[PDB]
Parts: C-alpha cells; structure tokens; sequence
C-alpha cells in the first residue's frame, strides 16, 4: 500500500558479513541518507563557458587554465560512489586487515518518504518570519539512466557525492556535462616578450552534442506516498588485491650464495667474487655477475614523464601518472601520488576555519617506486667506473635548462614492465568507474579501482516538478514560481565478495590499530571521536597493511 | 489505485523505432507536457463580433478586413497537432533522410496529476504578498469529442498548440468557433471617390448554430487523485512521400538522340536537325520536332490565379494556392509558398525583442514550379518567330492596367495536370486535418499532409469547475468566485509507419547536416543549441532531402 | 539521443568549391569520371 | 558560481585555491581544470619522422 | 593523384608546439629553466625538438581505432605470425585472427 | 639519444625469445602483480595460475 | 640504464633481439651466461667458470 | 548490386556483390627470377637515405 501519512521505506545503514565457506565472505553494506533538494535555480538548459583572461592572459600561467564549455541542467544527481559512503571506519579496518582481495557484486537503490514543502514570507513588518507548509499534491521527478546514454559524470571528481555521515543530511550534486569549444592557448615562460593567443572557438557542427533528460529517458513522478526502487544492478569487474607488495626488481629470484655464515651478529656476510660468480647478465664485454646487473624476470614499475602537459584541441592538460611508491627521495610527482581536496561534509573537521582540507596519499606498494635523482643511464660498450662522459646522471642539465633533467622526459614503459594496481582509499576514494568507449582501452583507470566492463551502473537524476503561480506566460523571459524545496530518503545496498587472508609468516604482520591520544602519530584515536560541541573529523585510512610475496 | 499524495501517471517523452521486417519501421513517439490552466475569464458563453471601421472604412484596404462573428466559450482545448510537438530536431533529421514515405497509425492521450490551487492576498499593507495553497476537493472538467459534433478548430492556425519544448510548461488554447453574420463589403482602389458599404448583417434563422459543451458531450470530473485516458484512436489516411521530385515536364520521356559524342568536355552535343527529327507533337502546319513542342505524358504543375480574392456572403478572402516550387523568378505568391508567423513558445528565439518570428517556406519539389514572367501563349495557326501580335507575353498590360497581367487570372488546371502533394514542416506544421463534410471534396487540404477519411481524432476540452464564495446570487449579473488555477500533465503516444529508402544512385545523395558556427548558412549548429542564459531557438528544417524519379 | 541535428555526408551544388561538390561524382561530357575519398564517421559519439 | 547574466557574459568558477578536487601535483593547494586527474590518457605523444 | 587523409576523431590529436614539460617540484609561473618548451633546441640542433623523440605511450593511454577509407582503403589484413602482436595494424581496419 | 630513446608502442610486434639447450630455464612462475609483463625475459614458459 | 627503487640501482631487462651488423649486443639485449663444469665448461679448463 | 536486410532491432546484413572483367596477358617470362634493385644514384650522395 501507500499514501500520505504512511511511510514507504525503512532506514538501514548497518553492514553485514556472511561466511559462504572456506575463506569466502559476502559483505552486504547498507547505507541510507536524508537528501535535501532545492528547486533548480533556472528551469531551462544553458550552454555556458568559463574563460580566464586574468589567469592565462599573463605569461607562463598555462597550468591554471580553467577554460571549458559545459551544458548546465536543472537536474541533480544522487551519486553514491565513494568508499566513505558505504562503510564506517571500523568496517574498513576489519576489511583492510583480514582479507587478500575483494570484488563488487551488486548494487540496489531506493527513494522513499518524499516530502515537498513551500515557503511564504510574512509579514515583512519588524522582521520577516518564513512560514513552511506542505504541498501534498506536489511531485518530484526521478529518472535513472540504465543505458548510460547521458555523459557519465562522477560526482566524486568535485567531492559532491553524498555525505559520509549517516546522521547528517546531505545534498545532491547538480548535473552538468562538457561541451566542445576547441580552445587555443600558447606556451610561455615566466617573463617573456610576446603575445598569448588565449582564444576559444565557435561551436562545431561535427562535435556538438546536446542531451536533454526529458527527451532521453523515462521520468517517474513521485508524490508523498510514492516510492521508487532501482532494480538490482550486477557488476562485472576484476577483484582487487588488498595486500601490498614490498618486493623490488632487485629482490626477485634466488639470492647469491654466501661463502659462509657470519661469525657475530654485527658481521656482514661475504659473497663469491664478482669475477668468479656464476649467473646471467645482459652486459657485454665484461666477465662479472653482480646483484645490480644480473637479469631479472621483469621490470617492476617504470620511469615516467612527470609534470608533462600535452595539448589537444581542448587545451593543455597534465597526463596521468600511475600511483607508485614514493622512494626515500620523497619525490611525489614522478611517482604520481594522489592529492585530495575535500570539504567538511566528506572529511576535514568542523573546527577547521579553512575552506577545504587537503591530504596527499603516498602510495603503499614499496616495490614499484622510483628514486629519480639516483637513476642513471650508462654508455655502451659498458665499463666499470664510467668517466663523466660515459654516464647520464640526473644532476646534469637537459637542453641547457637548469631544472629540466632527463628523468623528466624519460619513459621506460615496455613489454617487460609489471606494476601493481593502485589501492582504494576509504574516505574520498572512488569505488567504480565506467570504461571509455574507445576501441583501444587503458589497462587501468587511475583513480578508480573497479571498472565496469560492459555497462556501468546507471546515474540517478532527480528534480522538483515546477510549481507555477496563477500568472504564467509561456513566452515570458522570466518565470515566477512558488518557492519550493523537498527532502527524501536514499537507501542502497552494495554486496561484495572477499576472501580471508592466509598467514604463513612466522613474525607478526602489520595491522591498522588505534593509538592513545597525546602522541602525534596519524592514528591517534581522538580524530575518530566527536568533540565536545560535536565537531567530527574523518581522515584517510591506510589500506593494504599486510605484506605479500610478489614472486 | 489512486488518491491524494499518489501520482497517477508517468512522464515519457522519448521516441522509439522498431523494424518490422524489410524496410518497414514502426515509429512510436511519446510526448508529455505540463499544462497551466487558468479559471476562465467569463463563466458563460458569448456571441461577439469584430468589425473594422478604421481599416475597411478607408478605400482599398479590403485585404485586411478582419470582420467576423464568433462564439466565445469558457472551455479550453489541449491541441496536440503540430509536428514540432512530437519530435525533437534530430529525430526529424533521421526520418527525413532515411525514409521514402511515412503514414499515421494511432493516437493515445492521457491526463494525470491534476493539481488545483487557490490564491489569496495579504496583507495589502506595505506590498501585498500572494499566498498559494491547494484545494484537494476541487475538480477539473474534461470532455473529449469523439464524434466531432462541435466545430473542428485546429489550434495551430493561431499557433496556439502545445509548446515544442519538453521541459518548459505550456498553456491550453481557449476554445471558440465561428458564427454567421453575413458581412457586406465593397471594392475600391487606393484613392477613389465614393462610399464603402462595410456593413454586417443580422443573425440568420437558417444558418445560426449555437453549440454548448455541456449539452453536447459527457464531462469527466477529475480531482487530484483522478486520471483520464483517451482510448486508442486509429487513423485512416494515405501515406505521404518523403522524397522530392526534380523532374519537370520537359524532362519526361526519352531524350533526343545525339548525332555523336562530344570531342572535349567543353563541347556541346548536337542533335538531328529539327526539320528531320522524328517524334510526336500537337503543333499543326509545321514540320518540326523540338524539345519544347514535343508531346509529354502529362502536365506537371499548372498555372494558377494568384492574389485573387473571391467573396461569398462572408466577405472577401484569398483562395488557397497549392504549394509549388518557386522558379528562378523568385516569385512566391504565384507558386503559393507558405509564410508562418509564430511566437517564442513554438519557435522564434528568447533573445529576440520582436513580438513574433516569421519564416517563408519555399517549396521543394522543383518540378512543378512556374516562372511567371517567361510563360507565354502563342496564336494559332502556329508560327515560328511570332510577331508581337501573335504572342501573349507577361509584360503586356491586361485591361489597360499596368501591373495586372494575364498570368494573374490564367488557370491551367485540367485533366492532364499532375502535381506532388506538398510537404510537412517540422516546427509549426500541422500533422492532420478533418475532411470537409461537403459531398464533392478537394483533392488535398493545403496546410495539412494527412486528412482523416471518415472521422478525425477528437478534440480534448478542459475547464476548471467554478469555486464559489459564500455569497452566490444566481440572478446576479456579476459572479464573484474564488481565484483559482490548476496544472496537469498531458501525455500522448503517436504511432507511425514508414519505409526505408532504397538508394540505387551512384553519386552521393543530398542530406540534412549540421554545419560549423561562424558561417552564415541556414544549418549553423548554434541555432539548435542553448545560449548562456538558456535562450533557445527552433527553426524550420528542410524536408524531403532525397531526390526521386517521377517518371 | 541528441536534441540537435547530427552532422551528415551530403552532396552540394556545383559552383561552390567545397569538397562535396556533386560534379565530382558525375561523368563529364567525354565520360571522364573521378572518384575521391569520402569522409567516414560523420556522427559524433560520447567517449565517456 | 552562478549562471551568467547575459549571453555574452562568461561564467565564473570557485577560486582555484578553494576548489575541491583531485590532482597529482605536489606542494601546491589548487585544483584547476588543466592539472586535475583524469581517468586515462587520450592519445599519446609519438616519435615522429 | 595524391590525397592526404586527415584523421577524424578530434579527441586524440596532439598540437606539438604547445606541449611542454615542467620541472619538479612544481611551480606556478615557471622561469625559463623550469619548463621544457618545444621552441628550444635539442642537442644543439635547430630543427630537432624534444617532441620529435618523446614517447608518451603507457598503461593509461587510450586511443580510438582508426577509420576505413572508401576508395583506396584496405578492408582486411593478415596478422603477423610473431608471438607478441601489435594491438592494431595501421592501414587495415580488420585483422583476421587465425 | 639511442641510449635513452624508447620506441615501444601499440604498433610494435616482436617474436618471443628462444630456449637455450644447456643453461636455459624451462619455465617460470608469474609475478603476483595485477598488471603483468607480456613475457618474462629468461624463461620461455610461464605458468599461468 | 639503471633504475633505482628502495632496494638499490639495477639494470632493467631488455628483450632479446637480433644483433644487427653493428655487432652491438647490449642495445639488443643478448644474454650472457656464466656457468661451471657441472653444467658445462670443460673439465680440462683451468678457469673457474 | 548491393543488398540490405534487417534481421531485427537495429541489425542489418549487408550483402555486397561485385563483378569485373579481367584482362590477363601471357607472363613476360615463363620462369621465376630473383632480382634486386639497388640505388647507386640516390643513396650514393649524402643525406638521401
């Protein structure tokens, strides 16, 4: 049944575990939120452009160019995709510690207890008071995109996904998508004589796509007694591994054989002289086998062009860089460490006066990192003790430029390269992503662990059907309408598959553990606890605590 | 089920295609709108007349006479008939390009989510604020005319049909129909001494028809939980052809045989001398066969009296002229090119300051056009090189009048005449029409491609049942009542039949294609895209891109 | 699914110099014929 | 931030210092349309001739 | 008769002159020494620039499969018998698997 | 430049290297990483699972 | 080329390919084995490997 | 001539027939030959590689 005065759904946020057999777990995560929806600020679609004359007009500022072209819509999307939505911090600890790999299974979603209210103002004498009252006949439009016709638009990009706190209400992300303006921009250094083109092109007859929610899809009209239920969507994806790899290229294979065991705990072991050592190496003209030059099964990780900007018709952009360990060289960019900026709803702390809170995610998987300053290329024919001209060192200048070194432009990717798939991030991390429709596809998307093979889960779009006053002129440029807002509950169920880790190691494994307050380490428990006034903060948890044997 | 707080319908505007077999397509077009209905400005029927003393009082202004007699009704009609309602511009492109002929099949309609609200004013001190609130007990009257008892009154005539934009709300057209006043008016030229009768007659006992919605039809009363559904109406109509004909009367049949192929690409071919040529001609006393005078199977298109005004009892009116190609003579009227005037809702642009936007539709089907200035009649017995007195040329004066020429009054229509049926127009075009009840019927209606053979689809009439105050005097001349307005959704489904075009031609066919902005051609894509502020414009698309072989 | 009209391959009148001028797909007086590359993939697509 | 007033006017965005997003650049607090993280590289530079 | 086929798929193109590499640690408004610009000389050679020898292909790279050409285009091709095979042949849209 | 230059791309095809009768390795185990090399260098055969 | 992760500097592998008439072994990644009498060598050889 | 057929929703079977008259000449040599082209003129001068 249903109707006004009868609630159409229930609130379940709790997470469940079930053991299907040996090592297997079915993780069923419920999540529910109250969502606050405002009447759209314009009833009609708009094609708008941002263009920076101030930033890009001055020389050398290219990196900050924001210029693009977008289609603004009245619709808003409820985006359930982040890790921080589905799990509470302890459930993330329990999973990160105990399980080798995890995989997505199904997703369900529902909307219920729709409530639309209207606002009037009185009496305007002294100070106005705003009176709130229901419209029982009003409705809310709801459209799900099953076929992914519309441009796929993850909200986590801007951190607009549903809030991470069950008890706080949350808001939708207004739906919008790109349009093709064909920007032109020119390259300069800090102080340079000349001009900068900095122009944007006219609309393209070939490339112009304009989509409309109403034309594209079926819209459900939900009044207070109505409820909407998405069917069960089943993921097809590859599981991801929850245990990090420590094992470098130089740790692969059989170690050399030591001559004899050391006498005392301080003493170092010794090896057969490199001249007489037996092994396999690709160096020519020298009779040696040494731990550095011996042949390894594959390359682990690879050098990458870093802080390079490639420019197609759209404009300059930094190409992605696969997340890899930061070596002791501390250099973040060459290894592609992610850096998030996020608000109080998703993170930060309610005590913080700053507008946003920022965190750099330094990758685990210590095997694939690259120290940039210590990488070097050596001349052929090979020689021990190269003179300066026989070795390519990072300290030298490239093209006569001081701060540009070969490791900037150098690219090692090849058939022999192996790297681990990067890791999920509990708050602020993206759970899944849609695969690009191109024929030749990337081996991984950079931000998202899971990539739906065929068809991604559909986007869920909502808006308030307009409430019109007595006077409505369809030809009028301006539209007067009744101030209106609404609220509704969103409930969803995400099922997962995971497998317990075996532990064969003698020694204790590393684990995620809370720590007493008063010591400054990252895990101090005060940060997961409320304050006196209720200010709460939610910070990224390390993932993949447990080591793994690569080879 | 149903009730307050439970929505009675769904919103589907999308268009579907299905392939029934070889070449056949079933096009199912859904369309949906939000409709804004105001309480009628008078509760009772009225018989009113407009009579121009100012326009027609002065001499020679006859063409602008507006005088008529009409029955004004409180009811309003929801009129779904235009092409611009059902299809989006791309769906019109896809159909116009790929299909030879299309035909109507069925029509469905529904009304749901009725919402009635009332308006009060307070406190009138400082500035008044208008408070809006529901009447859950109020109802809306809905009457469909299945039997076409009432005068058939297409709203597109005045461009009052439902708006062409799915996301913008739209308004009904107030229902009204003609009544017979028997006007009298006299003919004068620009400055002339005399008087003009310019009178209108008394009501006629023979000809007076006064219809009332309540007496005529069954009315459904719809409250907020109620919904109304029209049955399925099935068209009986003849399909229309979507491919234009280029083939003139002089392109019919077998060409003459050339003597020999030309030597070079510049050289013209030569034909057997006209004295010796073999053929068939109706000219007498001359031994010739020439491409102009040879006999053709039929006349393609025909000369027409153009800008003639015939006057029955009602008054002077211009008789219609079948749409035909405009020849290189550019003359629009002789070939009957349609000219539309329409508003922002149906067209125009929201940026335009003008009240209306006007477009002249120049007919495709290049075969049937008539250059007026170059048509001529020649004396009998026929002669080559006629002296001035043997030929009737358009340049000569008729009846001693300078600008009146024989091509004005000349009428070629005969048994041998063949012409193509004119073409649909995506915005502003009328889909169907009802056939006149006269015994001897026209071969085509001029504006509408489809004409329902027996019984046209019914007219859908709606009004708000009156809300009365506490004081109601049935004998009072004036009626006070509660200010009331309402909104509801209209949804309809139009199924079509169409057939894919075969292409036997070597060369590429002409097609409707978008074009880059910045060039001024009619198809520049900017015109189908929103502006920054949301201003959108919708302009007529060419139809029948593909050529066809007449004979 | 797009509102606006899609781009299409279309012949064009002779006398304008654009690549699609129809004269190029038609024979000459002496029969000389020319066949030139046609654009492919006229219709835009949504990558992501 | 808001819809533009007239068809000529350009829209404006949240200041790059305060913008929320994801980028791989280090040591700078910004999010700008050029440096933000994208799912994959589309096309690639190539040794040519 | 000669014709240059300019690829459609406007997404994957590269303007060469405007591609640049920037030094680490990153900085806004790089001075000349912090940025690698196409205009500079490589190995002291005038017309040789880094974009000539630079190769971006990596795991993150996605590109569309090129397009057929109505006259003069090759319909199919045979796949090389090598063990490790190219992801696409350049001229031919279709490549027979076996 | 041939020292640091890397031509590997989508168009690249190469034969799988060859076994060596004495001193050659018959098989090898595949690394447990998610994204795996197309071949191990020394060993002709690589056990899938 | 020698790339260095946390473990230390190491030469990255190079797929075996033909040595061209340029005789250059390293660029084409030609394998070089060192082995003892048990697996090879000769029992007459005085050398260790 | 070329034919089209619609197998269902959205699917088309395109069947293209083509036919030609072919003109074959007696081969200019009855036996196999192993021939080489070598440019002394083009490649002899510098830079023409």
């Amino acid at each position: 049944g249903g109707g006004v005065g009868v609630s159409t759904g229930s609130y379940d946020n709790q997470t469940h575990y079930k053991f299907l057999g040996d090592g297997w777990v079915e993780i069923t995560a419920y999540s529910t939120r109250m969502v606050h929806l405002n009447m759209p600020k314009s009833e009609n679609y708009c094609r708008v452009r941002v263009h920076n004359t101030n930033d890009t007009g001055t020389a050398s500022h290219m990196a900050m160019d924001d210029a693009h072209e977008q289609i603004w819509t009245p619709w808003s999307l409820v985006d359930a995709n982040a890790w921080g939505v589905w799990f509470q911090p302890s459930d993330w600890q329990y999973i990160s510690n105990n399980m080798i790999h995890i995989n997505l299974h199904s997703l369900d979603q529902e909307l219920f207890n729709v409530v639309i209210k209207t606002v009037t103002e009185q009496n305007t004498g002294a100070e106005a008071i705003k009176v709130y009252n229901n419209d029982l006949t009003a409705a809310m439009m709801v459209a799900l995109d099953s076929n992914n016709i519309l441009p796929y638009t993850p909200a986590i990009d801007n951190q607009e996904t549903l809030g991470f706190y069950p008890w706080k209400p949350t808001i939708p992300s207004p739906y919008r998508y790109y349009f093709s303006c064909d920007r032109n921009l020119s390259v300069t250094y800090k102080d340079e004589a000349g001009t900068i083109t900095d122009t944007m092109g006219l609309a393209s007859g070939l490339n112009s796509q304009f989509f409309t929610i109403e034309n594209t899809q079926r819209i459900n009209l939900l009044r207070t007694g109505d409820e909407y239920a998405t069917g069960t969507y089943y993921f097809d994806t590859e599981p991801i591994r929850l245990t990090h790899t420590w094992q470098t290229n130089r740790h692969l294979g059989q170690p050399p054989q030591i001559t004899e065991l050391p006498s005392s705990d301080t003493a170092n072991a010794t090896l057969t002289a490199r001249g007489y050592r037996s092994g396999l190496t690709q160096i020519q003209g020298r009779n040696d086998v040494t731990e550095a030059t011996r042949v390894r099964p594959a390359q682990v990780g690879f050098c990458q062009p870093h802080d390079n900007f490639e420019t197609s018709r759209a404009g300059p952009f930094k190409v992605p860089v696969v997340p890899a360990d930061i070596t002791q060289g501390l250099d973040h960019d060459a290894n592609g460490s992610l850096r998030y900026t996020y608000d109080k709803q998703h993170g930060q702390s309610w005590a913080s006066q700053n507008n946003k809170d920022r965190y750099t995610w330094d990758a685990v998987n210590y095997d694939s990192g690259r120290w940039t300053n210590n990488c070097f290329i050596q001349s052929v024919p090979f020689t021990s003790e190269p003179n300066a001209n026989q070795i390519l060192t990072n300290r030298d200048n490239l093209a006569g430029k001081t701060d540009i070194h070969f490791t900037n432009a150098f690219n090692s990717y090849g058939p022999l390269t192996a790297f681990p798939h990067p890791a999920p991030i509990y708050p602020q991390g993206q759970i899944w992503d849609k695969e690009l429709d191109l024929e030749h596809k990337p081996r991984l998307h950079t931000q998202a662990p899971f990539v739906c093979k065929n068809n991604a889960p559909g986007q869920l779009l909502v808006r308030l059907a307009p409430n019109l006053t007595d006077q409505y002129d369809p030809n009028s440029s301006n539209l007067s309408r009744i101030v209106t807002y609404g609220t509704f509950f969103w409930k969803g169920k995400l099922t997962l598959k995971a497998k317990m880790r075996p532990n064969a190691t003698w020694n204790p494994v590393f684990q995620i553990s809370a720590t007493n307050q008063g010591t400054n380490d990252y895990m101090s428990i005060e940060r997961w606890l409320p304050t006196a006034t209720g200010n709460i903060t939610n910070v990224p948890l390390l993932s993949r605590p447990v080591a793994r044997n690569t080879y």
